[PDB]
């Protein structure tokens, strides 16, 4: 399957018996999933992103099953809203990031998918990340009167400045659209960009 990002990639999955709805992302290192049982020696860990971090019981060697494709590794549970895939399962059933183009490159998942991005004419690191609607970076100077809004990921919610019809250059692609400044944990580029840049999901 080929997963465009015009929509929250969401795809069935089977774990413990159970079938469920995931978000498939790109931005997540770990795979994150709603309360539920999976017997089994857990143990406590934390983790964090925009508002904050949540505590979640760490399972290891759980089953996965995602669009049919078997996946087997840690699985972390907690009060998320939304059952996300990070990239250590991502990885067992080969999902690729793609730019469309007689160039536009392939990248795998087995690190961090982190590009350079210039953006307000500064060069910053900035990770593709397919589990955002927007895209969201740390505090910086843009042009215009900017709405307010809040976001929330996952730890809560965190407000933000809204800045509109902002060019950002990623990897060398042209967009121009919304950007969201912010205390966030990471500079993340989100869909409403990826769209702009033809990025999508490959297994
Ligand atoms: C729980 C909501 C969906 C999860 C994604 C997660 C993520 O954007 O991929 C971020 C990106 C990096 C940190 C900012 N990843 C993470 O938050 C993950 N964090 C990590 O991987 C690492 N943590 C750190 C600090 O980097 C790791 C060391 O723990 C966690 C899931 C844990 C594995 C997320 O926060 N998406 C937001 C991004 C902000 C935005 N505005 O786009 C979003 O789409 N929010 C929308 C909608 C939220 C979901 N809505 C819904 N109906 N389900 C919004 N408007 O509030």
């Amino acid at each position: 399957p080929q997963i465009t990002l015009w929509k929250r990639p969401l795809v069935t999955i089977r774990i413990g018996g159970q079938l469920k709805e995931a978000l498939l992302d790109t931005g997540a290192d770990d795979t994150v999933i709603e309360e539920l049982n999976l017997p089994g020696c857990w143990k406590p860990k934390l983790i964090g992103g925009i508002g904050g971090f949540i505590k979640v019981r760490q399972y290891d060697q759980i089953p996965v099953e995602i669009a049919g494709h078997k996946a087997i590794g840690t699985v972390l549970v907690g009060p998320t809203p939304v059952n996300i895939i990070g990239r250590n399962l991502l990885t067992q059933i080969g999902a690729t990031l793609n730019f469309c183009g007689g160039g536009g490159p392939q990248i795998t998942l087995w690190k961090r998918p982190l590009v350079t991005i210039r953006i307000g004419g500064q060069l910053k690191e900035a990770l593709l990340d397919t589990g955002a609607d927007d895209t969201v970076i740390e505090e910086l100077n843009l042009p215009g009167c900017w709405k307010p809004k809040l976001i929330g990921g996952x730890g809560g919610f965190i407000k933000v400045r809204q800045y509109d019809q902002i060019p950002v250059e990623i990897a060398g692609h042209k967009a121009i659209g919304t950007v969201l400044v912010g205390p966030t944990p990471v500079n993340i580029i989100g869909r409403n960009l990826l769209t702009q840049i033809g990025a999508t999901l490959n297994f």
